[PDB]
């Protein structure tokens, strides 16, 4: 019902990234299915949930506003299942090109990781 569901029916996330192929190529190495839809975009995604990968220049011009040197305005959060996968993911990280901020610790109660991926952008995996 209109007035129960509201107005907005969905809710994704768009980021920037320099190199599609490069990123595509990371993010793949890590496990998330890669989406290529022909109808300069690509999709990344765990379970259900959906991140579009836009290319800088085009990323600029939707925006209407200039990239950050250093970004840092979203945290992305993945879940896992053990410690042991997390360290195994580290490692397949660090492979993959990525930055690995924060080692594999205990922080804030729970076990977990923080690391960059080839365009800054900060992820953290979770033991939950």
């Amino acid at each position: 019902n209109l007035y129960f569901q509201g107005m907005i029916q969905s809710m994704w996330f768009n980021l920037h990234v320099q190199d599609l192929e490069k990123s595509a190529q990371f993010y793949k190495a890590l496990g998330f299915k890669i989406n290529r839809n022909p109808q300069k975009m690509v999709g990344i995604q765990i379970g259900q949930t959906t991140v579009i990968l836009i290319e800088n220049k085009h990323f600029q011009n939707v925006s209407q506003q200039s990239l950050n040197t250093e970004p840092n305005e979203v945290m992305i959060s993945l879940g896992v299942n053990t410690n042991e996968e997390v360290d195994q993911l580290v490692n397949k990280v660090k492979e993959a090109g990525g930055a690995v901020v924060q080692e594999p610790t205990v922080s804030q109660g729970f076990y977990g990781a923080m690391f960059k991926d080839l365009d800054g952008h900060h992820f953290n995996f979770l033991v939950c």
